[PDB]
C-alpha cells in the first residue's frame, strides 16, 4: 500500500476546532430575501455558475450574484462554511448573502463588489513587478486559508479576480475547497486538469494545502514563459506526460518510489523516459523581461513532484523574488 503523508504545517488546525467549524454538513442554511437584489449585467460564467453584477435595494451597493447550477449547489453547505470560516481574512472574497429563487428553486451567493479587470487582458500586459506584487497578494491569501486549516484544491487565473486601479485582488470561487485532517483520504477529482498537482494525477489521495503551491506554480510558470496554460494535457494521463516533458522521468520515478505509489501498468509505455528541461529553454527575448534568477528559483521551488518538498505559502512569502515588492 502507499506510504502516508501529513502537511508539515497547520497539521492539526482542525483537531483543536470544536466539530461545528468543519463538520459542514450539519451546518443550517439561513436565507436571505432574494426580493432585496436586482441583476444589472453579467460578469462571467463557469461550468458550474452563472456571475452577475447586481445592486442590494435594501443598501443601494453594488453586489456580485453568483447562481449555483446543480451540480455546485450539490455541495453549496460546504462552499457557505469555507466561506463564513475565511471571512474577513487577507484577499479572500466577502460572502455577503446566501439566497434562493423560489421559481427554479436555485440557490445564489452574494458577495462584496469587486470591479474586476479584463482577464484575457490582464495577462498580456502585466508587468515583471506587478507579477511578483500579485503573487504575493495570492501568497497571502493561501497562507490564511491554509492557517484555517482549508485547502482551496482549484487555484487557477479564473479564480483569482483583480482590481487593477485599486490593486486589490480576490480569491474567489471556493465550491471545490475542502477542510484538511491529517491521513484523510481525499477525492483526486479536483481543480482543472491543468493546474492539477502529480499527487492528483497519480491517485495518491493523501494530500495537503500543498497541492495549491503547485497549482501556484502552474500560474507563474503560464505568465513568466508566456504559454497559457503551461502543462497542457489532452486527459489526466497525458497531463502528467506533460509534466514529465518538463521535469523529467527520473524525479518522478523517486517520487512514487519515496510514497510507494502504483502506477497503471503500462505505465512505462504512456510515460517513458524524458530528461528534466532546463528553465532557460523557455526564455526568450519576448518574455525574458519576465525572467530573473529569483524568478527561476521561486518556480524550482513550487514545482516540485514530492508534495513535502515545495514551499509552503508563508515559506514562499520570504523568498527573495518578493524582495523589490514594497510591503
Ligand atoms: C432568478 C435569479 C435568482 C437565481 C438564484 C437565486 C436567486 C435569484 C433571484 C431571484 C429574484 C430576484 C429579484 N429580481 C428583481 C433576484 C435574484 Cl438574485
Ligand atoms: C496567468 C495568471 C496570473 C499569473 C500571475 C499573476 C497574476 C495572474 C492573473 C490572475 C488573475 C487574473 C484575472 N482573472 C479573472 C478571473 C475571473 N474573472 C471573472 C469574472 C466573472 C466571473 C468569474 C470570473 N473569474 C489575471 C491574471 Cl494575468
Ligand atoms: C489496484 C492497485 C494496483 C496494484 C498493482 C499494480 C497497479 C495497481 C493500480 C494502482 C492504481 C491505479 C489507478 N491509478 C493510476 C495512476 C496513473 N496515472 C498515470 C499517468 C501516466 C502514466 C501512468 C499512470 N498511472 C491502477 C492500478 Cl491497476
Amino acid at each position: 500500500g502507499p506510504v502516508p503523508s501529513r502537511a508539515r504545517v497547520y497539521t492539526d488546525v482542525n483537531t483543536h476546532r470544536p466539530s461545528e467549524y468543519w463538520d459542514y454538513e450539519s451546518h443550517v442554511v439561513e436565507w436571505g430575501n432574494q426580493d432585496d437584489y436586482q441583476l444589472v449585467r453579467k460578469l462571467g460564467r463557469g461550468k458550474y455558475s452563472e456571475v452577475f453584477e447586481a445592486i442590494n435595494i435594501t443598501n443601494n451597493e453594488k453586489v456580485v450574484v453568483k447562481i449555483l447550477k446543480p451540480v455546485a449547489a450539490a455541495k453549496i453547505k460546504r462552499e457557505i462554511k469555507i466561506l463564513e470560516n475565511l471571512r474577513g481574512g487577507p484577499n479572500i472574497i466577502t460572502l455577503a448573502d446566501i439566497v434562493k429563487d423560489p421559481v427554479s428553486r436555485t440557490p445564489a451567493l452574494v458577495f462584496e463588489h469587486v470591479n474586476n479587470t479584463d482577464f484575457k487582458q490582464l495577462y498580456q500586459t502585466l508587468t515583471d513587478y506587478d507579477i511578483r506584487f500579485y503573487m504575493y497578494e495570492i501568497l497571502k491569501a493561501l497562507d490564511y486559508c491554509h492557517s484555517m486549516g482549508i485547502m482551496h484544491r482549484d487555484v487557477k487565473p479564473h479564480n483569482v479576480m483583480i482590481d487593477h486601479e485599486h490593486r486589490k485582488l480576490r480569491l474567489i470561487d471556493w465550491g471545490l475547497a475542502e477542510f484538511y485532517h491529517p491521513g484523510q483520504e481525499y477525492n483526486v477529482r479536483v481543480a482543472s486538469r491543468y493546474f492539477k498537482g502529480p499527487e492528483l494525477l497519480v491517485d495518491y489521495q493523501m494530500y495537503d494545502y500543498s497541492l495549491d503551491m503547485w497549482s501556484l506554480g502552474c500560474m507563474l510558470a503560464s505568465m513568466i514563459f508566456r504559454k497559457e496554460p503551461f502543462f497542457h494535457g489532452h486527459d489526466n494521463y497525458d497531463q502528467l506526460v506533460r509534466i514529465a516533458k518538463v521535469l523529467g522521468t527520473e524525479d518522478l520515478y523517486d517520487y512514487i518510489d519515496k510514497y510507494n505509489i502504483e502506477l497503471d501498468p503500462r505505465f512505462n509505455d504512456i510515460l517513458g523516459r524524458h530528461s528534466r528541461k532546463r528553465w532557460e529553454r523557455f526564455v526568450h527575448s519576448e518574455n525574458q523581461h519576465l525572467v530573473s534568477p529569483e524568478a527561476l528559483d521561486f518556480l524550482d521551488k513550487l514545482l516540485r513532484y514530492d508534495h513535502q518538498s515545495r514551499l509552503t505559502a508563508r515559506e514562499a512569502m520570504e523568498h527573495p523574488y518578493f524582495y523589490t515588492v514594497v510591503k
